[PDB]
């Protein structure tokens, strides 16, 4: 294959940054966004935007639009079109702002084959080309028996695996600081965790479900290469660092990273 | 090429029907979309998908959504968001009344290369192979140098063309009983229109737009080999007759014809 040289010292070649339902919505309120939490993260998300203009994804998470969408298996059609809700607040907002975001819907790019999400569309490789910002979210996928599954936002990042050239970091944003063991409301956060062998990661969950899905997700990515973090996000937060080769990043960020 | 039978006599493989705006919303009332003209469109259509289970597309038009999107050149973005609310609505009645009913975004399917739309998405063939409806719509397409089109509703069928096998009959449903000759509030309708050299066609409409795409994208897929019609759409009409040889149907129905 081509060598591809990577290290903590290295620069990523795209972003694919997911943002938490948690962060911008309430599960206590049906379709409740934020709307300056939306706003502030917006502002922020630009910026990298401008930077990996064609080299980056805004994944967002599904929130109170989702969890209502999945809560006559033909149902589940209900969640593209929640889904697709989440990602019109984002690109109206990215667009508000001077950024060139435009909405895709996963569920007519993708379709499942023995579990594995497959690109079927060559559109998302042209919107970056043309240097515009995808807003992807979660989706209700057909597999190759004709029938739906909800596909997690958290997993969004496997599809980019085959498509994306160079260093792929992928940044999943939550409501915690990353991998917490030793305790649900507990003792420390596990820094750096090997694809490989990712048993302890997996230990800490079953200590403290959409963590294992995020686990899940970025174990397989990091498996391809990608560089994976779990971290915190904030509405207000700087993001400039996710552009920084990894060592050279604050020493006040927390994450847990997940790579080969 | 496969030698296709043809005819008055022979019964399409594949129905493309098109809902005018016109017909469920009001452009005087931004995203005023009727209910009850949806709900009794619906059940017309359900039948309809009923017998061309995996043979059949609706396809949306814009409406009052559509018309405000479109009335910083990345600004029609937010057309593909406004004719995805109306694909939505149209889903979520139909699956109401127990069609599988699958919104898909065209932007997210298909591009525009030398002005001619291109379906990049293998996505739309396996949802009607699976047996669902896809619901489609008029759209916000990027052309090969990244520039946003607004794509008519009116030609969604065209994309169609390489697409589906055996006899392809496209209707647009609309607030007209056809193309009318000799007057704006004018004479007859056009039975028939020779795709091959429709002059006559053209013609009528400068005698009194909207109807200028209509003809064009019809004359586009009666070149290719389609059975196409314009004719007046009525929320509780019945619609069964669509399925029907064209020497077959009710001696009550007008429309214009366009065949090559
Ligand atoms: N070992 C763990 N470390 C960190 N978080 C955990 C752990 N086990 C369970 N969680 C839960 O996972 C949540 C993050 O996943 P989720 O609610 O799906 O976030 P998002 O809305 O941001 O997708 C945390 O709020 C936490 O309550
Ligand atoms: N020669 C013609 N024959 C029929 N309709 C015409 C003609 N010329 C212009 N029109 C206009 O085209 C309209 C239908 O096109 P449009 O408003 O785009 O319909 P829809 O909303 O159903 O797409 C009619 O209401 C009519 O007012």
């Amino acid at each position: 294959s081509g060598l591809v040289p990577r290290g903590s010292h290295m620069t990523p070649d795209f972003l694919a940054i997911k943002v938490g339902g948690s962060l911008f919505s309430r599960k206590d309120e049906p379709g409740s966004l934020d709307d300056d939490a939306v706003t502030r993260f917006a502002r922020n998300f630009a910026r990298l935007a401008e930077t990996y203009r064609g080299r980056m994804v805004l994944i967002s998470g599904g929130g109170a639009f989702g969890h209502g969408a999945i809560r006559h298996a033909f149902s589940l059609a209900g969640l593209t079109e929640a889904t697709f809700e989440v990602k019109k607040r984002w690109a109206e907002k990215l667009r508000g702002i001077g950024v060139d975001a435009f909405p895709l819907q996963l569920a007519a790019m993708c379709t499942l084959r023995n579990g594995i999400p497959q690109l079927r569309s060559e559109v998302l490789r042209d919107v970056l080309d043309h240097g515009a910002l995808p807003v992807l979210a979660g989706d209700a996928l057909f597999d190759e028996h004709g029938k739906l599954w909800a596909f997690s936002s958290d997993r969004v990042p496997e599809v980019l695996l085959p498509m994306v050239e160079g260093r792929l970091r992928v940044v999943t944003l939550t409501d915690v600081d990353g991998i917490v063991t030793d305790g649900a409301g507990g003792d420390t956060i596990l820094p750096e965790v090997d694809a490989r062998s990712p048993e302890q990661a997996y230990a800490a969950l079953w200590g403290s479900g959409a963590m294992h899905t995020k686990l899940d997700a970025l174990v397989t990515c990091a498996r391809r290469g990608a560089e994976c973090f779990i971290m915190r996000g904030d509405p207000g937060s700087d993001l400039e660092f996710l552009t920084a080769p990894f060592s050279s990043w604050p020493a006040h960020v927390r994450s847990t990273r997940i790579t080969t």
